[PDB]
């Protein structure tokens, strides 16, 4: 990092919860490099249940984990909306499969408190890079199987990478109210 130009540092760092190695994207797709590094995060798996089905299931042992109930005494709460995976079939249909993504915050990324619930598992290193694209329209599940399909067409003019058949989306909030609610589809950087 920056070669061996580095001052006197360590001790006290500040980490963007992403960085920006890129911008620009279109008119009909805009996408945005953002890359993020953390330390633990909150992964629940579920499965013979949808996206939306499985997120209520997975939210509250989730929520419980980050709530009270840890095994510790900690008061994390919550923090920004929470991400899923999601493992999209050559069919173009998801096949009941979901992982629930939690960032933990720095105070709680040092030594996050021990998970209570067998559901709940904390995975330590490993960083994701992915891009993040904000549009004006719903998605439940397969409407978003179709977005991640945009941007990767979108990036096909470029070097951004991906996996393959799992990516992550961001909502959390239900399709009721417009004008209110944004979602966005981020795919997983090989």
């Amino acid at each position: 990092m920056l070669g061996m130009i580095r001052n006197s540092l360590f001790g006290s760092v500040e980490t963007w919860p992403w960085q920006v190695l890129s911008t620009g994207g279109k008119e009909d797709v805009s996408y945005e490099e953002r890359a993020c590094e953390g330390g633990k995060f909150a992964t629940v798996e579920v499965t013979d249940k949808p996206v939306d089905e499985a997120l209520r299931e997975a939210m509250p042992k989730i929520m419980k984990y980050v709530g009270g109930t840890n095994d510790k005494g900690v008061g994390m709460g919550m923090t920004v909306p929470v991400s899923f995976a999601v493992f999209p079939n050559e069919d173009g249909s998801l096949q009941k499969k979901l992982k629930v993504w939690f960032r933990i915050p720095n105070q709680f990324q040092g030594s996050p408190p021990a998970p209570s619930d067998e559901s709940v598992k904390i995975e330590e290193r490993e960083g994701i890079t992915v891009y993040s694209t904000q549009f004006g329209g719903y998605a439940k599940e397969a409407d978003y199987v179709a977005h991640a399909t945009q941007l990767r067409t979108t990036l096909e003019g470029t070097p951004a990478t991906y996996q393959g058949d799992v990516y992550y989306c961001a909502g959390y909030d239900p399709p009721m109210k417009p004008y209110g609610r944004r979602n966005e589809v981020w795919l997983v950087k090989a």
